[PDB]
């Protein structure tokens, strides 16, 4: 559960704790619903002590020990989560060739897919609810100090009920096709900290977010598929950002932009997603405003207010001291204009380069709450 210890980064010790050990002979491979990267993918039927229907994933034959560790050690983390809007786990087989991860069948298959086959057969809400559910397992993910890095509508699994669960865990995945090698990352999916410094968070997983959103919106729409890799690194680098969907009310493409925001602590968390999402849903009419469409439009220009003290650290990267800033009463930004270089100091801030940014940090802050432009 939440807060207890996690096994993220040990794949056989997580698969001998946290996976069944199935017996072959209760698993039935059926018809071949797809072809993943270590083999092919069956719909099946898996007897327990009556019969479930499950997708088995295979790992082909001639594979290497590390093909198997990296295939095995995605149950190894997927046996941790009980949540919902997450694939759920049913065993493993390693004992016995083929190796085998078996999972709750999800008949619609990906999101990006399913939605491209049922184009413009949903209603706005119903839009926004699978989003809420995406964005459900993503809260429960953080929670569990879990980072995806991956997230995007081909990782989202729809079952029957049409109820969307993140799928698609394990560690060095450099295995994806979409990836490309820089600085090998989706870089469509992914924030700019982390193509350009590694830095992958949970707020990275956010961005990845706002890009399922625009997924969500436009049906599967590929993500700037109208520019090469190298022009969507200088789009991204450079605070250009994706155009609104058609038929898209104005606070999800808001929601968006927020998930875009270039310096990751304005993001957004995800259970700030989940709350401002249920908040929409329970007043649909909030949906009707729609964001100007313009098809012409392919990307937007670049875009030229702190709400947490924690927010305004991270901006300036001197987030280790947050602690020491609540701990002694500082808690708002008000209150943090009104302070000495001394107080700085006596918080703990002792390094007189960290001491010098912050103060420089103030008194722009001090600029920020004090103007005024009020248009009569
Ligand atoms: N639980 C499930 N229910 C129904 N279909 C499933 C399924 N799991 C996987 N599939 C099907 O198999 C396809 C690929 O599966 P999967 O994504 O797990 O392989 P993979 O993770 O190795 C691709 P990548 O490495 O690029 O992320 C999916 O597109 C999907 O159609
Ligand atoms: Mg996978």
């Amino acid at each position: 559960g939440p807060g207890d210890p996690h096994t993220y980064e040990d794949p056989n010790q997580a698969v001998l704790k946290f996976t069944t050990e199935i017996h072959p002979s209760c698993v039935t491979r059926q018809k071949v619903i797809g072809a993943g990267e270590f083999g092919e993918v069956y719909k099946g039927m898996l007897k327990t002590s009556k019969e479930v229907p499950v997708a088995i994933k295979t790992l082909k034959a001639g594979y290497t020990e590390k093909q198997r560790v990296d295939f095995l050690g995605e149950a190894g983390i997927m046996g941790q989560f009980s949540h919902h809007n997450i694939i759920r786990l049913e065993g493993v087989i390693s004992k016995y060739k083929p190796m085998m991860i078996i999972t709750e069948y999800m008949e619609n298959g990906a999101l990006d897919k399913f939605l491209r086959e049922k184009d413009g057969e949903f209603s706005v809400l119903q839009l926004v609810g699978m989003l809420r559910g995406i964005a459900a397992g993503m809260k429960y993910l953080a929670n569990m100090n879990y980072v995806h890095r991956d997230l995007a509508a081909r990782n989202i699994l729809v079952n029957s009920n049409l109820v969307c669960k993140v799928s698609d865990f394990g560690l060095s995945r450099v295995l994806e096709d979409d990836p490309e090698a820089t600085y090998k990352i989706p870089i469509r999916w992914t924030a700019p900290e982390a193509i350009s410094y590694r830095k992958f968070t949970s707020a990275s997983d956010v961005w990845s977010f706002g890009i399922v959103m625009w997924e969500v919106m436009t049906y599967g729409e590929r993500p700037y598929w109208e520019l090469s890799n190298h022009e969507v690194m200088k789009a991204i680098n450079d605070g250009f950002r994706l155009p609104t969907p058609m038929d898209c009310p104005s606070a999800i493409y808001q929601l968006m932009m927020q998930c875009w925001q270039q310096e990751r602590a304005r993001r957004p968390k995800f259970a700030d997603i989940v709350s401002i999402l249920d908040k929409l849903i329970r007043a649909p009419d909030s949906l009707k405003t729609l964001a100007d469409f313009d098809p012409r439009v392919s990307i937007r220009l670049p875009s030229t207010p702190f709400r947490t003290v924690s927010e305004w650290l991270e901006s300036i990267k001197m987030q280790q001291y947050t602690e020491h800033f609540m701990a002694a009463g500082y808690t708002a930004i008000e209150k943090v204009v009104q302070m000495t270089n001394d107080d700085i100091k006596r918080i703990g801030v002792r390094l007189p380069g960290h001491q010098k940014r912050i103060a420089y940090s103030l008194l722009g802050l001090k600029d920020q709450v004090n103007t005024v432009g009020i248009p009569i």
